[PDB]
């Protein structure tokens, strides 16, 4: 286990590899850690409150219940971290590698996830309420249960995903692939789907939630 004086201080000096590293319940608020390589790292529950994690490799990280609000996570790796019950709202996300990612009830709320990379990351219960997630990859991705209100996924990928159960009362799916996505009835009725590119399939079912019926 190191010590928030000691990173601080390897970290100033320029080192930069901290893989494997035990950082359980660290106190790092506003810390700027930038390119640092965390792969492995175990930070369960910590505080990195308005951190600034820009392209850090934290690749395959514990993150379980780590408080990540505001942070930046910018380019950041995040491949096959566990971020089950991390504070995420408000961070910035922005073209951040998370696929495989777990963060099944993670709080995403206002979170920037634009261009991001979540294929296969597994979503499920987590909160993505006005979350920004323009152009980003959820292909594969689990949706189970997840809160989209008020969701911008315009321009996402969602082919093969699975919605089901999502909330997506005024959620905006403007030109998002849908190809092989599973969804309940009522997204076609809530979310905004101009341009949006679905099956044959999905396009019965557009007309199906809309009532019509087929003989």
């Amino acid at each position: 286990h190191m010590n928030v004086g000691e990173i601080l201080r390897h970290y100033a000096a320029g080192k930069r590899n901290f893989q494997h590293i035990n950082l359980q319940e660290i106190e790092l608020t506003n810390a700027s850690l930038t390119g640092a390589d965390l792969s492995y790292a175990n930070l369960h529950h910590a505080n990195l409150s308005r951190a600034n994690l820009r392209s850090a490799d934290l690749r395959n990280a514990n993150l379980s219940h780590a408080n990540l609000s505001g942070a930046n996570l910018e380019e950041a790796n995040l491949e096959a971290a566990n971020l089950r019950g991390a504070d995420l709202h408000e961070a910035n996300l922005s073209g951040a590698d998370l696929q495989e990612a777990n963060l099944t009830q993670a709080n995403l709320k206002d979170a920037n996830l634009s261009d991001a990379n979540l294929e296969q990351a597994d979503l499920a219960g987590a909160d993505l309420q006005g979350a920004v997630l323009d152009g980003a990859n959820l292909h594969g991705a689990n949706l189970n249960n997840a809160n989209l209100s008020e969701a911008m996924l315009t321009r996402a990928n969602l082919e093969q995903a699975d919605l089901s159960g999502a909330r997506t009362t005024g959620a905006r799916l403007d030109d998002a692939s849908l190809h092989g996505a599973t969804v309940d009835p009522v997204l076609w009725r809530t979310a905004s789907l101009v341009g949006a590119r679905v099956d044959v399939d999905q396009a019965v079912a557009f007309a199906a939630a809309h009532g019509l019926c087929l003989a």
